[PDB]
């Protein structure tokens, strides 16, 4: 299994190009190596640093993760990965929910326009996965260390497959030949803004573009939740707490969060 070598990501060009002036983005570091870009941004939280709009990319992760949660093995620059803080304690706290869903919709939305014809089942799984073609292209992270979120982003553009990663899908794959990392990271970003500032505004656009490319509504699915538990319905619709209204043979029930399986 051959591989290695890649562009490194620009910080000096990500920084001035996205920092400051206009942008919610106050501060942005690249660095080579982590464990979690989550796990060390809900650390700056904790040693008094506010982490609002402050972005941290990793070129390699060990174990994408943080407080609570191990994570698995990866390889160096085959992906975009990256974590923003985001102060949360101004929104009602059951509207939180909405932010991992914002992050997804955005990471779909800093993809699409790469690839040249849209590809089988494309889109979003509830609550935390960006799909391509039904493999998982992008993870979504979301984390509360109070007043803020952290939301990590964990996307296959190289590949770095494949145990972890054990069905996933980088953007080679969807037919794209030379992403650029350091424009999807811009793109990512503007996205990514944009969708916080609407859901700081409870935009019901929000709701209705993630509606729009959901995989998960109208198909039917196992949702695996803390421990052995798992439920088996048909997803219907999410309501205004980011939450899955799932049917399960004529009864609803409706789970805040946890790890999605189309079977259907």
């Amino acid at each position: 299994d051959r591989d290695r070598l890649r562009p490194p990501l620009d910080e000096r060009s990500l920084r001035d190009q996205l920092i400051g002036a206009g942008s919610g983005w106050r501060q942005l570091d690249v660095v080579a190596q982590t464990g979690s870009t989550n796990a060390d941004l809900l650390a700056r939280a904790a040693s008094g640093a506010d982490i609002d709009g402050v972005v941290l990319i990793a070129e390699h992760q060990t174990a994408g993760r943080g407080r609570h949660g191990r994570g698995w093995a990866a390889t160096a620059r085959a992906q975009i990965i990256l974590s923003v803080g985001v102060r949360v304690v101004d929104v009602p706290v059951q509207a939180w929910g909405w932010l991992s869903l914002a992050a997804g919709l955005a990471v779909l939305d800093s993809v699409a326009p790469l690839i040249a014809v849209p590809p089988a089942e494309t889109g979003l799984k509830w609550p935390n996965d960006v799909l391509a073609r039904g493999g998982k292209l992008a993870g979504i992270l979301a984390e509360v260390a109070q007043p803020f979120v952290v939301l990590g982003v964990g996307l296959n553009v190289t590949q770095a497959p494949e145990e972890v990663d054990p069905d996933a899908t980088s953007l080679l794959d969807l037919g794209v030949a030379a992403p650029d990392r350091n424009r999807i990271a811009s793109r990512l970003l503007r996205e990514l803004e944009a969708r916080i500032i609407q859901w700081r505004n409870a935009n019901p656009q929000l709701a209705a573009d993630y509606r729009a490319r959901s995989l998960t509504i109208g198909s039917r699915v196992r949702v695996e939740l803390p421990g052995g538990q798992d439920v088996v319905g048909i997803a219907r619709d999410i309501d205004d707490q980011g939450r899955l209204c799932l049917d399960v043979g004529g009864r609803t029930v409706v789970v805040s969060a946890g790890d999605v399986v189309h079977l259907r």
